DNA sequence: AGGTAGTCACAGCTGATTGCGCTGAGGATTAGACGTGCGATAT
């Protein structure tokens, strides 16, 4: 199911707020259901964070 | 000795990724009292 939001202004000044604030639950079980498993997800980020250290180099 | 499989000079495409434009809030940047001056006027 799509996932909600509430548009919410930043406590910071003025400058451009208007967030947009997600369920902390749903965002965890929608990437679960796209990764499967945490441990999918953690290695998911290593690689990326790996794959951007060897583009910078 | 013959055939072909990479390989590099470009080019195209794709999928992403991340990177700056969108304004807005908390901190550093000359006309009445007071005198004079002068000229018309009390003793």
């Amino acid at each position: 199911p799509p996932l909600k939001f509430i548009v919410k202004k930043n406590p910071h000044h003025s400058q451009w707020g208007d967030m947009k604030l997600y369920l902390k639950l749903q965002i965890v079980k929608r990437s679960l259901e796209v990764w499967g498993s945490q441990e999918a997800l953690e290695e998911a980020k290593e690689v990326r964070q790996e794959n951007r250290e060897k583009m910078k180099q």
